[PDB]
């Protein structure tokens, strides 16, 4: 019977690109005779005025009735004054996270053949490629650690987060890049601050407990402050990063900015079920939205890593990828894809979705 | 009478650098009139063979009987199996910013004229050029909070590290970021992540009440991971950066990498008496050290910041400022700092020493 997906567009470009992930799907769906179901939920600013929170009950209700959540983009000027802390993005995302236990996030990042020019790296660096898969741990360390909080006043008032890992956490999530390496280039780096973080020194240790599973894999550590600078200079050096919460945070970001095309980076929250949330990479683009500008291919390929990874539809998911490719390769490029002078060859984001669909109905 | 200098030159290419670093100061030394007694130390590797342990009690003793700690740099393979945390870098440089209370830390960097094609960054990009000043809290934050360590065994076995910030901490350092936009581009950017941390809504609240003293200071609030993105894309745009500890240790580094030019950066660690320790923002280069390769001009850049900061020389730090720049416009460049091709037009350690401290002579 009906896979079920809650559908979580959120704000600004959300909704525009999650029509086309939709359409995609569509064509998908009709290919390989899936029967999928989707239920719309508000998330993030649309819930904060729908409802009066960025998470609302119905909206948890109806991911936990769901095998996947294809979660959109949340967030915006409009309530960019709410306290850091009642605002959208991370009130739709850490409960997500917590609730669901998505203790795996994955971000591939590549350098598309013919875009590197687009990456902000100079042109010999950017030349060479790179493909990155960082591998961040999602529902521990400092995000969720307790004690949080803050106690006193004046100027002796001081607040505290605690970083905390557990054996058990980090070994699940190394198992996952290590095997994740093992269908790439074999190599896992894992990121750290073993010289100054007890949680570091552990995770250190404990990755290379899990390395003797994967003689076939290589193992290198290296410290978050110098993964920053090297990804700079030798991207193409790496494989699959492996990092705690707050450190891939900052470094799978850092990666997805050096390709120069976030509209094509896409997201996978996953806890241990195989359920997850896939969202893109980018955020809600506030500026853009309702103007059909904005590049679908990360909602359309958050969609492909859903099927693979939630639905285990392998073939679907492999179709769509293709279909991108074909796109990205037969002139079907959004605006910000495309040179300041090659710009009048953009195409809307209707377009694209279009293309898109009819490729994976083509037989791509 | 006499300033007291404790020089602890390190591992690798510490020494060599150092050498020249002690050739121009002696060059300022005459020039300006200033009596100035060094004492040498061993730190970091060296100390661990000659002492066993990275940072010797005389050590620091001779620290606390100087006026400031002209430091070259520490670390390198062969003690690179020590535990992460017995290892000579975090052993000498974190007790030393603990026992003198070195909170801030300050790191100039900027993309030199004329040097902008070795910036790993897009050419259209590094000819806008940058000049970032990090300021990083230094002696609080999740390096030095307390609890720190590890409980229990086997799968449960957890290890945490407490991320600590008083008022007093973030608004002490926010002042000096401020003072110091004031005297540049009238900007401070404010890095943290309180969309997560409650250090960080304490942190971004401070330095809020900080700004009310610095109204010509435009203040902005960014996250670090878009933070980590947006120094690739714009870092034209930021003048004074100013953050915590653990993300200024990041984020510094990550614009370093992206000066291209690291053996031109400087970095001082100083505390409210105005003692401090003014070091290279580069490592100890292990492989080229003892051959007369290394660029000191880093090192003689950090003895710069030590007669201004620590020992109210203005003059004196500003005449080798400007001696280096004659350096790097009258074709004195070591070969880090040459394209491939030109690199036969490389000067030694030893060349750029005496090059810098005759220009201080001659009275540039
Ligand atoms: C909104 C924020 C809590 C979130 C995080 O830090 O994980 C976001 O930056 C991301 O990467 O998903
Ligand atoms: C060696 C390490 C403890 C240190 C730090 O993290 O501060 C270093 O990375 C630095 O930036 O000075
Ligand atoms: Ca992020
Ligand atoms: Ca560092
Ligand atoms: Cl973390
Ligand atoms: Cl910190």
């Amino acid at each position: 019977s009906s896979y079920q997906i809650a559908v979580l567009a959120g704000d600004g470009i959300g909704p525009e690109v999650m029509a086309e992930a939709r359409k995609v799907l569509k064509a998908v769906e009709a290919r390989f005779g899936l029967n999928i179901e989707y239920t719309e939920y508000d998330v993030g600013g649309i819930a904060i005025d729908n409802h009066g929170c960025p998470l609302p009950e119905a909206t948890l209700k109806g991911c936990e009735a769901a095998d996947a959540i294809l979660f959109g983009s949340v967030g915006g000027p409009k309530w960019e004054k709410l306290p850091p802390n009642e605002q959208p993005e991370r009130g739709a995302l850490l409960p997500l996270r917590g609730h669901f236990e998505l203790f795996c996030n994955l971000r591939p990042a590549k350098l598309h053949d013919g875009l590197e020019h687009m990456s902000p790296l100079r042109s010999d660096i950017s030349a060479r490629g790179f493909d990155v898969l960082c591998v961040r741990e999602l529902t521990g360390g400092i995000y969720f650690g307790k004690p949080k909080g803050r106690q006193g006043e004046g100027e002796s008032e001081e607040a505290f987060d605690t970083m905390r890992y557990s054996r058990r956490e980090i070994s699940r999530i190394a198992r996952i890049a290590f095997e994740a390496a093992r269908g790439r280039r074999k190599k896992v780096t894992s990121v750290d601050k073993a010289n100054v973080l007890a949680c570091s020194v552990l995770w250190r240790q404990v990755v290379e407990e899990v390395a003797v599973d994967f003689p076939d894999v290589e193992l290198e550590h290296i410290y978050i402050d110098n993964a920053t600078m090297q990804l700079l200079r030798r991207p193409d050096e790496f494989d699959v990063m492996l990092c705690s919460n707050l450190f891939g945070d900052i470094l799978s970001d850092e990666i997805a900015m050096l390709t120069g095309s976030m509209g094509l980076l896409s997201s996978a929250s996953m806890n241990s079920t195989g359920f997850g949330l896939f969202e893109p990479a980018g955020g809600s683009a506030p500026d853009i939205a309702g103007k059909g500008i904005a590049n679908p291919i990360a909602q359309i390929l958050s969609a492909a890593l859903m099927l693979r990874h939630s639905l285990k539809q392998e073939e679907a998911a492999s179709a769509i990828e293709r279909a991108v490719t074909k796109a990205l390769n037969s002139g079907y490029l959004t605006g910000e894809l495309l040179s300041s002078d090659q710009r009048h060859k953009a195409k809307t984001t209707v377009q694209m979705g279009d293309f898109i669909a009819d490729a994976v109905k083509a037989g791509v």
